[PDB]
C-alpha cells in the first residue's frame, strides 16, 4: 500500500527492478510463435504400392487399413486419398485439444492390426505414420553453382547426406524429398531377354541370389571344443556395390559355354528410385527438402534447428554445391514480431514526449516513463507462468495495453502535482494526501477495466484461445499498472519531485478556459437529441463485413498450382512450369526472387500432370505499394495465367494458420452411403455441380477438387490360355509388373548406405501399347510365348485419383461463399443436395466448414455479459445503481469511431476488431470514471451543488484525459501507417482503435449532462 | 546369429537407423554392430523427456520397418527397452 | 555420469570415405593428441582394431556349372556354422526355441569347411571346395 | 491413473514378447488398448 | 453392442450415436428399423 | 558440457544482483548491503 513505500523508497525500486528482472528472464525463454496452435492435430498414414492404380491401392490398401481406424478417440473425422501413383494417404484430425503423441500412438496400435494384412510391396516399401502440419515449414533447396551434377546427382547427395539428419531434428514432422536418392537401375531389354530365353523373373532371382548377405558363424564359435586355440568369423559372399559388380551378375550359362552377364540383357547404372519429383530453381537444375512442423512444436525453434543442422553439414559438401531456401514462413514471423516490439518501444517515446508538453518538467514525466516498461517486462514474466508465448495476439495486447496501464501513473503524478500547487504542501505529504485520498478509486476502476476482459478468457470456442491469450494479456498488464501505481510512483513521486514553454501552458490555459466556459453550457437537449444518432449507429454503420477473423497478408511467399488436363506427361508439365517460372522472373523481377519450381509434385495429389512452384518475393521494403503485395501479384499471375493452353495454373496465398480459412469458402464433400459405385457418384456430383453453376449471386468457383477420370489399359490375362500354353499366372504378373511397373528386388551397398534395387523396362520399350508385344514369358517347355497368346487389352476409364470421407467414398467441392454476401448462408448445398441428386448419395462437412458448423455466433453473448458485468463493477464503485448509467452511455462513442474505419477503410470484423472494439469500450469508459470520481468526490466535498462539481470544478481537471488520449494516439500512430511485416494486422487494430478512442475523446467530455442528468432521471 | 559387425551393420542397423526419425526431443544416436550377431542401437533423449513416450515413440518407429530386416532378426525379436539405472541386486544361483 | 576430467570425442564419416579411411584418420588425430600429454592424457580408441576374419568365395560359374543353388549353398554353410533357429517346441509349459547346428568338432578349423557337402540339383553330392575359394583377410570385430 | 500412459506402459512392455509368442500370434497381430466390460447401449435393426 | 470409452461421457456418448443413427437412417433400405434394446441413457436423465 | 554453455556464472551472476536487491530493501540503502557481499570470501577461503 502506498504509504510503507513512501518513506522507503529503495524497498519500492528494488521491487521495480526485480519484477524487471524476472520479465527479461521470461522473454529469454519465451516462444516467438504466430498464432498459438490454433490447427487440430492431424496424423498422416502414407503407404506405398510399386506400379499400382488408383484403385488397386485402395482395394488393397486403403480400405484395408482404414476398416481397423476404429477405436480412436477425439478423433473429429479422417479422410483417405489414394492415387495412381501407387501412393495412399489416410489423414485423421482429432479434437483441438487432442495430444498428438498419444494420437499417433493409437493410430499406430490400430495400423499395426492391418499392417500384416496389406500386400508385400507396401510393407517392404515402408508405411510411414507422422503427426505433421499439412503445408510446409520451409523448403531447404541445394543448386550447383558449377554444372558437375544433375538433379538426380544432387538429389541423391541430399537424401544420403543431409535428408535422415534433418528428419531427425526435433519439430520436424516430416520431410518430403524434392527428388530420389540412387538406387541400382536395371533397365532389362525385352528383346535380349526373350533372345537368351529369360524372363524378368529370372532376372529378379539370380540379382537376389547373387546379391545377398550372408550370415556365416564363425570358425571357433560356442558351445566351444576343448583345446580351441583360435575365434574368427567366415565372411560369405557380401552386397554388390557398384554397377560393374551387377553387370557380372550371371544370369545362365548357355550349354556352349556362352555366359550370359546382367549387362547382356540389361543396362545398369545409378538412378532415382523414383522419376516423379523434378525440382529446378531459377530455371538451374536442383533438388531440396520441404520439412512440414510436427504438432504442437514451434516453428521459430524448429527452423532455427534446421539451419544449424545444416550449417554443421555444409563444410563437407562437395565443392560447387550450395544451399537455398527458396521458401521460408518463419522469417516473417520474426520481422513481424519486430515490428511489435518497435511499435511497443515507440508508444514508449511518445507518451514520454506527450507528458513533456503537459507537464512541462524532466523529473515530473520521468515517473510515469519507468512506470511502463516495469508493468511491460513484468507482464511477459506473468506470461511465462501462465504459459504462453509471444505471439502477434499477445504483443498486439502489450501494445493496446499502453494508456490503460499509463493512465494512473498520470492520475497519480497529476494529482500529487496539482495538490502541491494548491496547498503548496512539500512533495512527501503531498503524496501521503494525494494516496489517502485516490488510493480506493485507482483500484476500483482496476476492477472495472478487468470486466472487459476478464469474461474474454472465458469465451470457450475454437478460437477462444486468441481471445483467452490476449485477455490474459491485458489484465495481467493492468494489474501490475495498479500494483506499480499503489507502490512505485507513490515512492517516486515522493522524492523525485522537486518541492516547488510558458507560450504552451498559457495556450493550454485559454484552452481549458474555453472548454469548461462551453460545459458551463450543460442546460441544453440536443446533447442527447443529437445522441440518438450515435445510439442508432449500432444496428446500422455495420459494413457487416464478419467474414474475416484473420486477414491473409503477404508473408513473403506464395505457391503457384499448376494442373495440367488429366492424361499429361512430364514434359508437358515441366514446359508450363518453364512458363510460370519465367513469367515470375521476367515480368515479376521487382518482386520475386526465387522461383522453386517442382514438376511432379501433387498438392492433392502427386502424379505426373501436376507441379507447384514456391515463389519467394524480395525484402517488403524493396516491395513499395499495394501493387507489389502477394494478394496482388497473385491477382495479375491468375490473370496473365489464364492465357496459358491446356493448364489450370491459379496462384494463391497462403493463410496464418498452416491452412484454413479460403476467403471465408466451404469445402463440400459429397458422401455416397449406398454400394452405388464411383459411376453414380460422379453422376451426382456432376448434376450438383450444375446446380451450383447457375446460382451465382449465391454462390461462386464450386470447383470439384480431384483428378477426373482418365483413359487406362486394361489387359485381360486369359488363364485358361496360360495353362493350356504352359506358362504361370505368376511369371505372367512377375514380368508385367517388373517390365512396367519396377519390382524393388533388395538392397546394395553404395559408398557404405543401404540402397535400394530396382529392375525395370527400359523406358523406350515400355511407351506404347505396341510395346506389350515386346514382351515375352517362358513357358513350363522353354518355349517362350508373347502377352498376344494369352491375353486381350483394350482402353477403359478409370479415375487416378480416389478419395474416401470418414470411410465412404467422397468427392471433394471445394467453393467459396458467393459474390458479396458471405458464408454460413451460402450452405444452400444442404437444400440443393437432397432434392437434387439421386437416392444414396450424402453430403458432408470439412474443415474449415466443420470447425464453422460448432462454432459461430458467440461474441454478442461476451459483450453482453462483459457490458453487465461492468455496469455491476460501476455500481459497487460509485454505491449507487444509477450513475454506473451516466458512465454507461460513453460506450457508443466509441463503438462508433472504430466503426468510421470499418466503413472508410474496408476493415473487415476481424478479431483484432473485436479485442480492438473492446479497448475503447472498457477505456471510453475509464475516462468517463476519471471524470464522474472527481465530480461525485467534490460534490460530497468542498461544494456540494451538483452543477458546481458535475461540469465545473472537474471540466477544468481535464489535463490527465487529455494526456491520455493523445498519448495513446501517438503510440498507435505507427500501428495505423504501418508497412512493415504484419501491416494487415497492425493496420486492423491500429485504425480501429484510433477511430474509436478519437471520437470518444470528443464526444464523452462534452456528454457531461448525462452526469447532470442524475437530477431526476435516475436509472 | 552367425553375421558379423558388416554382415548386421549393413542388413540390420542402417535400416533401423534409417527409418528412427520423427521422434521428438531425440539428442542423439549411436549404434554399435557387434561381431556376435548383435545390435545396440541406443537413442539418448533431452532431460526432461517422458521415458514411456520415448521409448513406445521409438517401438513404432521399429515396428514399421520391422519387414525391411532379414528374416532371421524378425524371427528372433527386436527389443526396445529404456536404459535405466544399474542392477538393485544379482542373485547368483549354483549348484554345490 | 563419467569422470569429470573425461571427454568422449568422435570421428564421423561425413562424405562415405570408408572404414580403412576413417581409421586413417582415428590414428593421425590419436598420433597427434599424443604430442600433447601437457594437456591430454590416456586419449586411445573406444572401438576394438580390425581382426582376421576368413573369407569364402563362393565362385558363381563354378557353382551353377557343377550345378547346385547358391541359395542352398548361403543355408548349408550359416546353418553349419552359426546355427539357423528352426521352430518353436512345448516342452512342460512354455515354449523352448529348437536350434539346428553343427557338431563342434565339425566347424572348429578351416579345413573343417571340406567336410560339408551340398547336394547339387541332380542329387550328387559336391564339396564346398569345388566351387568355393577360401583366404584369411581383415575385417572390424565391431563397427559403431 | 490416466488410463494413456498406462495403455503405453503396457504396449512398450507387451512388445518385448513378440520374441516369445509363437510366429504365428504375431502375424494376427496383439491389440493392447483401454476398454470396459459393460455396454453403455445395444442398437438393435430389425426389419419390419 | 456399443461401450463407452474411458473417460467420456455417457450423455454425450449417446446423443452422438443417436445423431449418428439419424443420419444414416435416410438411407436404410426399404424395410429396416432401428430399436434401442437395451439402454442404460433414459436412467441417467430420469435420476438427474 | 559443450552445449550447455558454462550457465553457472550467468546464474551466479543473477545471484550477484538478487542478493544485493534484497539488501538494499532491508537496509534501505543502496551501499550497506556491500558491508554484507565482502564477507562471502571469509568462508570460501576456509574451505578451500
Ligand atoms: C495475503 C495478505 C498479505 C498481508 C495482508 C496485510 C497484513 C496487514 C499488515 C499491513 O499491511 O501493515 C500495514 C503496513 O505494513 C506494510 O509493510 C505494508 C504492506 C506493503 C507491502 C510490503 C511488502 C511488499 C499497515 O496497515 P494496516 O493493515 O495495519 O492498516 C492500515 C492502517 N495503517
Ligand atoms: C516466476 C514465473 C516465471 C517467470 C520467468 C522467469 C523468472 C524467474 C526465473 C525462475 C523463477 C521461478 C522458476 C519458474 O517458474 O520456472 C522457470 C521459468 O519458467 C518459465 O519461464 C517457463 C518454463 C516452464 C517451467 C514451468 C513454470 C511456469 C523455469 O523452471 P524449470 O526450467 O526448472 O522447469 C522445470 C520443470 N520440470
Ligand atoms: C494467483 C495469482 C496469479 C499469478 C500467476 C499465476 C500462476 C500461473 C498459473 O497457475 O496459471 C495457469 C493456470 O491457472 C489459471 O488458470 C489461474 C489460476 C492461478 C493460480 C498456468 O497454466 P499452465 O498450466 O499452462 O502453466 C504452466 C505450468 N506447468
Ligand atoms: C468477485 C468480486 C465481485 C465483484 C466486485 C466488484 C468490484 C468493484 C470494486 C470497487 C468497489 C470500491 C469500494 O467501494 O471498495 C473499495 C475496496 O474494494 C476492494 C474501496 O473501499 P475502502 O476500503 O477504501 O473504504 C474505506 C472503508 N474501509
Amino acid at each position: 500500500m502506498p504509504n510503507f513505500f513512501i518513506d522507503r523508497p529503495i524497498f519500492a525500486w528494488v521491487i521495480a527492478i526485480i519484477i524487471m528482472l524476472a520479465g527479461g528472464l521470461a522473454i529469454l525463454k519465451l516462444p516467438v510463435a504466430q498464432y498459438p496452435t490454433i490447427a487440430p492435430p492431424a496424423v498422416t498414414i502414407s503407404a506405398s504400392y510399386p506400379g499400382a492404380d488408383a484403385k488397386t491401392v485402395q482395394d488393397t490398401v486403403t480400405q484395408v487399413i482404414e476398416q481397423n481406424m476404429n477405436g480412436i478417440d477425439n478423433l473429429m473425422y479422417m479422410s483417405s486419398n489414394s492415387d495412381s501413383t501407387g501412393t495412399v494417404q489416410i489423414t485423421l484430425t482429432f479434437e483441438s485439444g487432442t495430444d498428438a503423441d498419444i494420437a499417433q500412438v493409437q493410430v499406430q496400435n490400430k495400423l499395426q492390426l492391418a499392417m500384416p494384412l496389406l500386400p508385400q510391396e507396401v510393407q517392404q516399401q515402408g508405411v510411414s505414420v507422422e503427426k505433421s502440419s499439412s503445408s510446409f515449414l520451409m523448403v531447404v533447396g541445394v543448386i550447383n553453382t558449377d554444372g558437375t551434377m544433375t538433379q538426380e546427382d544432387i538429389s541423391d547427395y541430399v537424401a544420403a547426406n543431409m535428408k535422415d539428419a534433418i528428419s531427425r531434428t526435433s519439430g520436424v514432422g516430416d520431410v518430403q524429398l524434392f527428388g530420389s536418392q540412387y538406387a541400382m537401375r536395371i533397365w532389362m531389354n525385352p528383346n535380349e531377354l526373350n533372345k537368351f530365353q529369360l524372363t524378368p523373373v529370372d532376372v529378379i532371382t539370380a540379382i537376389k541370389a547373387q546379391n545377398a548377405q550372408v550370415a556365416a558363424g564363425q570358425l571357433g564359435g560356442t558351445p566351444p571344443v576343448k583345446g580351441q586355440q583360435l575365434n574368427a568369423s567366415i565372411i560369405a559372399q557380401t552386397r554388390l556395390t557398384s554397377t560393374e559388380e551387377f553387370g557380372k551378375i550371371l544370369l545362365k550359362v548357355n550349354q556352349d559355354g556362352s555366359r550370359v552377364l546382367l549387362r547382356d540383357v540389361a543396362k545398369i547404372e545409378l538412378g532415382g528410385e523414383n522419376y516423379d519429383i523434378i525440382a529446378e530453381f531459377n530455371g538451374q537444375p536442383a533438388s531440396g527438402l520441404g520439412i512440414k512442423l510436427a504438432t504442437g512444436a514451434n516453428a521459430l525453434d524448429t527452423a532455427a534447428a534446421i539451419r544449424a543442422e545444416l550449417a554443421k553439414m555444409e563444410p563437407f559438401f562437395p565443392s560447387g554445391l550450395k544451399i537455398v531456401y527458396p521458401y521460408d514462413t518463419t522469417p516473417f514471423v520474426k520481422i513481424s514480431i519486430h515490428e511489435v516490439v518497435k511499435t511497443l518501444v515507440e508508444a514508449i517515446i511518445l507518451v514520454f514526449l506527450v507528458m513533456y508538453l503537459f507537464l512541462q518538467n524532466f523529473r515530473a514525466t520521468l515517473i510515469p516513463t519507468i512506470a511502463v516498461p516495469v508493468v511491460l517486462l513484468g507482464t511477459f514474466a506473468v506470461l511465462a507462468a501462465f504459459g504462453f508465448s509471444i505471439n502477434t495476439l499477445t504483443m498486439f495486447g502489450m501494445v493496446l495495453a499502453i494508456g490503460l496501464l499509463v493512465d494512473d501513473a498520470i492520475v497519480v503524478v497529476e494529482n500529487v502535482e496539482r495538490v502541491m500547487a494548491e496547498e503548496g504542501l512539500p512533495p512527501k505529504e503531498a503524496t501521503r494526501k494525494s494516496m489517502g485520498q485516490i488510493q480506493g478509486a485507482l483500484v476500483g476502476i482496476a476492477m472495472v477495466l478487468s470486466a472487459v476482459f476478464v469474461p474474454m478468457a472465458f469465451f470457450g470456442g475454437s478460437t477462444g484461445a486468441i481471445y483467452r491469450q490476449f485477455s490474459i494479456t491485458i489484465v495481467s498488464a493492468m494489474a501490475l499498472s495498479v500494483l506499480v501505481a499503489l507502490i512505485l510512483t507513490p515512492a517516486l513521486c515522493a522524492t523525485m519531485l522537486k518541492p516547488i514553454w510558458f507560450n504552451r501552458m498559457f495556450e493550454k490555459s485559454t484552452h481549458h478556459y474555453t472548454d469548461s466556459v462551453g460545459g458551463i453550457l450543460r442546460s441544453t437537449g440536443r446533447y442527447l437529441v443529437l445522441y440518438l444518432i450515435i445510439v442508432v449507429g449500432m444496428a446500422y454503420l455495420f459494413v457487416r463485413l464478419p467474414s474475416s477473423f484473420l486477414p491473409d497478408e503477404d508473408q513473403g511467399v506464395f505457391m503457384t498450382m499448376v494442373q495440367l488436363p488429366a492424361g499429361a506427361t512430364q514434359e508437358r508439365t515441366q514446359k508450363v512450369l518453364n512458363e510460370v517460372t519465367h513469367y515470375y522472373l521476367t515480368k515479376e523481377k521487382n518482386n520475386v526472387e526465387s522461383v522453386f519450381a517442382v514438376n511432379g509434385f501433387g498438392f492433392a495429389g502427386r502424379g505426373q500432370n501436376t507441379g507447384i512452384a514456391f515463389v519467394s518475393l524480395k525484402d517488403w521494403a524493396d516491395r513499395p505499394g499495394e501493387e507489389n503485395k502477394v494478394e496482388a501479384i497473385t491477382m495479375r499471375a491468375t490473370r496473365a495465367f489464364s492465357q496459358i493452353k491446356d493448364a489450370m495454373v491459379f496462384a494463391f496465398n497462403l493463410p496464418a494458420i498452416v491452412e484454413l480459412g479460403t476467403a471465408t469458402g466451404f469445402d463440400f464433400e459429397l458422401i455416397d452411403q449406398a454400394g452405388l459405385g464411383h459411376e453414380k457418384l460422379t453422376q451426382a456430383r456432376n448434376q450438383l455441380l450444375a446446380e451450383a453453376a447457375k446460382h451465382p449471386d449465391m454462390l461462386t468457383s464450386v470447383r470439384p477438387n480431384g483428378l477426373e477420370d482418365t483413359p487406362q489399359f486394361k489387359i485381360d490375362i486369359d488363364q485358361e490360355k496360360a495353362q493350356a500354353l504352359g506358362v504361370s499366372i505368376n511369371d505372367i504378373n512377375t514380368t508385367l509388373g517388373a517390365a512396367w511397373g519396377g519390382s524393388y528386388v533388395n538392397d546394395f551397398i553404395d559408398r557404405g548406405r543401404v540402397k535400394k534395387v530396382y529392375v525395370m523396362s527400359e523406358a523406350k520399350y515400355r511407351m506404347l501399347p505396341d510395346d506389350i508385344g515386346d514382351w515375352y514369358v517362358r513357358a513350363a517347355d522353354g518355349q517362350m510365348v508373347p502377352f498376344s497368346a494369352f491375353s486381350s487389352s483394350r482402353w477403359e476409364y478409370g479415375s487416378p485419383r480416389l478419395e474416401r470421407y470418414n470411410g465412404l467414398p467422397s468427392m471433394e467441392i471445394l467453393g467459396q461463399a458467393a459474390p458479396g454476401k458471405s458464408t454460413g448462408e451460402a450452405m444452400e448445398l444442404m437444400e440443393q443436395l437432397a432434392s437434387k441428386l439421386p437416392t444414396g448419395v450424402g453430403y458432408d462437412w470439412t474443415g474449415m466448414s466443420y470447425q464453422e458448423r460448432l462454432s459461430g455466433n458467440q461474441a454478442p453473448s461476451l459483450y453482453a455479459i462483459s457490458l453487465i458485468v461492468v455496469f455491476l463493477c460501476l455500481a459497487a464503485l460509485y454505491e449507487s445503481w444509477s450513475i454506473p448509467f451516466s458512465v454507461m452511455l460513453v460506450v457508443p462513442l466509441g463503438v462508433i469511431g472504430a466503426l468510421l474505419a470499418a466503413t472508410f477503410r474496408g476493415l473487415t470484423n476481424d478479431v483484432y476488431f473485436q479485442v480492438g472494439l473492446l479497448t475503447t469500450i472498457g477505456l471510453s469508459a475509464k475516462n468517463a470514471i476519471l471524470i464522474v470520481e472527481f465530480a461525485k468526490d467534490l460534490m460530497d466535498k468542498e461544494g456540494k451543488g451538483l452543477i458546481e462539481a458535475t461540469l465545473d470544478a472537474v471540466r477544468m481537471r481535464l489535463r490527465p484525459i487529455l494526456m491520455t488520449s493523445l498519448a495513446f494516439i501517438l503510440g498507435v500512430m505507427p500501428l495505423v501507417i504501418s508497412t512493415g511485416a504484419g501491416s494487415g494486422a497492425q493496420n486492423a487494430v491500429g485504425t480501429g482503435v484510433m477511430g474509436g478512442m478519437v471520437t470518444a475523446t470528443v464526444l464523452a467530455i462534452f456528454f457531461v449532462p448525462v452526469f447532470f442528468v442524475v437530477v431526476r432521471r435516475r436509472f
